[PDB]
């Protein structure tokens, strides 16, 4: 029977990837933001989830215009080339749910960083990028309609997030499908505070009931749909994708 794909993972795997392997279908990797792993440690990952486990790759702070990575690469394609070096292992697996970009507060709307995601779509060739702003005014009801086209002519993910709302910057939850082969959600929690690790919020009932009902409509859209529960401790992210889980009674 055709059914539409939805996998619940976190950031924070944190006891060991194998055994995380055993609970979950999915799980988001940030390791590579901070340095990009040499190439037989991401071989090892791969070998060490099942034949249908999927990653979401946080790609090199550089890459997302927020890595020092003068100090370690030459020019932005050494850099491009290091990182789908590293990559290759996962990225002929076949396990591989999405590179995860993600932008900061302070890149918004401007020509010049539309330029940018079009040298991001060019150096990721045809593989799948999940694209995610925390700046409003790729939302402002002027420029939307265009930002999500730009996504979807882009083969784009747009990263569908729950997160704190601030007053001067307010990011919204926009569940829209811009990429029907794969969405991407990501909860943050809603705990505003330096909007950090040490910042948490428990999603409670109704929360996961509203987001499940968000979830639901998507797989409606979208052959598959990756939700990362990114709210911080991973005892909490674990606990509401849990509940989640029994919302939608997963497999
Ligand atoms: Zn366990
Ligand atoms: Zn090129
Ligand atoms: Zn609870
Ligand atoms: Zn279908």
């Amino acid at each position: 029977h055709h059914h539409h794909m939805i996998r619940l993972g976190l950031t924070s795997f944190s006891s060991t990837l194998y055994e995380y392997a055993s609970h979950l279908p999915l799980v988001e990797m940030d390791t590579a933001y901070y340095g990009i792993p040499p190439k037989e440690r991401v071989a090892e990952w791969v070998k060490a989830v099942p034949e249908n486990f999927r990653f979401v790759m946080k790609v090199y702070s550089g890459i997302s215009c927020q890595g020092e990575w003068q100090t370690y690469y030459a020019s932005e394609e050494e850099m491009i080339t290091a990182f789908l070096e590293s990559m290759a292992p996962l990225i002929e697996s076949k396990k591989l749910f999405a590179f995860l970009v993600q932008f900061s507060g302070t890149f918004g709307c401007t020509k010049e960083n539309v330029a940018y995601l079009q040298k991001i779509r060019h150096w990721f060739k045809d593989l799948p990028i999940a694209i995610e702003l925390r700046n409003n005014s790729w939302y402002q009801p002027n420029f939307v309609k265009q930002m999500l086209q730009f996504m979807k002519e882009n083969q784009f993910s747009l990263v569908i997030v729950d997160e704190p709302q601030i007053p001067t910057n307010p990011v919204p939850f926009y569940p829209y499908v811009t990429n029907p082969n794969l969405v991407l959600f990501r909860f943050h929690g809603r705990n505003a505070a330096g909007w950090k690790k040490r910042t948490l919020y428990h999603y409670n009932t109704q929360e996961i009931a509203d987001l499940s009902e968000a979830v639901l409509k998507m797989s409606q859209e979208a052959k598959e749909v990756g939700v990362i529960f990114n709210n911080n401790s991973g005892g909490d992210a674990a606990e509401n994708a849990l509940q989640m889980q029994k919302v939608l009674n997963l497999s």
